[PDB]
């Protein structure tokens, strides 16, 4: 079987949560995931120092022997996930298409709604893609700020973060049939945003999305890994592992050891 | 977008069930259809001239132009399909492959069935496949050479089909949690079948299961087609095509027309 670990490649600890869906979906496969916290905000920065930045994180996963990179961060993937694909011998997927096609797929009107962070927001990168395969829809984009802090600190149930989740989603509520969770932190939220939208929205989750495909893509290269195995996952991050364990051991349901690293 | 049709190659009008389940989730993208009737069955032959009628197939397709090609003989898939997969630049799948993948993913004890045709069951191509990807899982083929020919005659639910389904189903019952069905043809069977086996047992049908990967390799090789568009399919049949359209009618729910073609 194909042994090698499929790689994740984040700005951040929200890559994570795909991560989750992947051990779910996929446990016998390996993974190894590098957080680039150092540099903190990609979106930000300028295009040429985010294509720097990102190729810094492929060439490190590359040579952790990945047979597959996954993109987590909205702004790599905006900026350099194409250029990255075309390099690259080995797959290559984000969780933006995944989401965009989804969404395309499942709404029922073509109100399709995009909530997410200001930067992916501000990239309008989610509407792009749906839009560009399915002009026709009709995409309104949210930014949801409040959102990540919440989950990142675990809290996602209290009467507040009800309460921020209800005030931020308002300028949706009953105008959409779709609502796109276009930020890896947000699949934790689902509950919340599912009230708040009311049973008649249909939530798509990029990362859930996104594992889907990757079942279908190691199939397809003939790339699959030992079924009848992971227990040996390895995860890197350029900033404060303390914190990184913190929140993966929470999300990931287990103990998980990050190594510092310094690209 | 990506204009082009894709194309299925198969030695009967089996594979237009797959066919449906392409309009059914990705209506929007054109078709191309060969059967090559008139060669008959395909399992019998020897691998060397299978390759030949296979390629024959496979190059009137290119001659239509298609994007991606889709074996839906089992026959044709297991002498070929990775030969022709390997010389072509689009790509080529199957309906085995899909269905195998699904039921290991789907199995609660382990414990595979799996039905098809005569040949099918002769080639164990179900088992190999399985096997070959997750060896510790026990595969149990079983022939149900009836079945085709019941389809063919439209009386699904004559209360003879009901008992020849359960007849030749006895010897899996109360043995497998889940059943590959590995022929074409029975998904018109579905009700039956679930019924026979009782809703303790997953069915798994192979021509869905590759549909629903067509959609994903779409998205992967960045050739989807109109979405707001098919409305313009084109079938070829190399034997009778009276009872093509007369079969295609009824499974498609429109009338269809078929060219009687000769390579």
């Amino acid at each position: 079987m194909d042994t090698r670990p499929i790689g994740f490649l984040d700005s951040g600890v929200g890559g994570l949560t795909v991560v989750c869906e992947l051990i779910r979906q996929l446990p016998h496969e390996k993974i190894v995931y590098i957080g680039d916290s150092a540099r903190a905000p990609y979106g930000p920065r300028p295009k040429k120092q985010i294509k720097e930045y990102t190729w810094e994180l492929v060439n490190f996963l590359l040579t952790q022997n990945v047979k597959m990179i996954v993109f987590a961060c909205n702004t790599a993937t905006a900026v350099a996930w194409e250029e990255v694909k075309a390099a690259l011998d080995i797959p290559v997927l984000g969780v933006v298409l995944p989401g965009a096609s989804a969404a395309i797929k499942s709404t029922t009107k073509g109100q399709v709604g995009v909530i997410g962070t200001p930067m992916t927001v501000a990239s309008d990168i989610y509407r792009k893609k749906i839009q560009l395969l399915a002009p026709s829809i009709q995409v309104r984009s949210l930014a949801c700020p409040k959102f990540v802090p919440i989950v990142e600190s675990n809290e996602m149930c209290s009467s507040i973060a009800k309460k921020i989740v209800y005030d931020s989603l308002a300028p949706l509520v009953g105008k959409i049939d779709t609502l796109v969770l276009g930020c890896t932190h947000y699949p934790l939220l689902r509950p919340i945003i599912q009230n708040v939208m009311g049973p008649s929205v249909k939530l798509i989750d990029s990362g859930a999305e996104c594992v889907r495909d990757i079942s279908v893509l190691l199939n397809y290269f003939d790339i699959n890994g030992n079924y009848h195995q992971a227990v040996e996952h390895r995860f890197f991050t350029t900033a404060n592992p303390e914190i990184f364990q913190e929140i993966a051991s929470i999300w990931l349901k287990q103990k998980i050891n990050v190594e510092h690293v310094t690209l």
